[PDB]
């Protein structure tokens, strides 16, 4: 077993903790502790060989910049998801990359580009803008729903295949 420090990114309020849940208890968020670190490590069978999926879920707002550049520098792995519905939130997941890069020391990090809200009915940025992205990054480009729960730990799943190869 090794643990996978999978670094969940995204904007705010784009989805990324209704999908961490997803992975770890398969439910929605109806009640949980704030004011605190909302990691989940979960065990898994991925690529034929068990392991823990240690699911860091920081804050995407406020002032915590000294945590950030930390969580980088502690996880193996970035996780980019973003709201189709949101064009804001499809500008902050290049911005965050920035950072990856950065603190990795390296263009090509292991990471995941995946597009929650997927259920809507109200898409802004379509897929095609996300692949031309994703494609132009080097990196697999998924969608997940965390109201309907689709492909949600695809998603993740993706994240385990980026940094075992990379
Ligand atoms: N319809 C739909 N709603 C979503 C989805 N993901 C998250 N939501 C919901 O949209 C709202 C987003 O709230 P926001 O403050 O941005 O996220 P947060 O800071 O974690 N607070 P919360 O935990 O309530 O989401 C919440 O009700 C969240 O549960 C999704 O994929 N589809
Ligand atoms: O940049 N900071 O302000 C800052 C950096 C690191 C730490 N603690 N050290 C660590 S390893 N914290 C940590 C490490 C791993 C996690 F998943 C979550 C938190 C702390 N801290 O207050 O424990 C602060
Ligand atoms: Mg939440």
């Amino acid at each position: 077993m090794t643990e996978y420090k999978l670094v969940v990114v995204g904007a705010g309020g784009v989805g990324k903790s209704a999908l961490t849940i997803q992975l770890i208890q398969n439910h929605f968020v109806d009640e949980y502790d704030p004011s605190i670190e909302d990691s989940y490590r979960k065990q898994v069978v991925i690529d034929g060989e068990t392991c823990l999926l240690d699911i860091l879920d920081t804050a995407g707002q406020e002032e915590y910049s000294a945590m950030r550049d930390q969580y980088m520098r502690t996880g193996e792995g970035f996780l980019c998801v973003f709201a189709i519905n949101n064009t804001k939130s499809f500008e902050d997941i290049h911005q965050y990359r920035e950072q990856i890069k950065r603190v990795k020391d390296s263009d090509d990090v292991p990471m995941v580009l995946v597009g929650n809200k997927c259920d809507l009915a109200a898409r802004t940025v379509e897929s095609r803008q996300a692949q031309d992205l994703a494609r132009s990054y080097g990196i697999p480009y998924i969608e997940t729903s965390a109201k309907t729960r689709q492909g949600v730990e695809d998603a993740f799943y993706t994240l385990v295949r980026e940094i075992r190869q990379h």
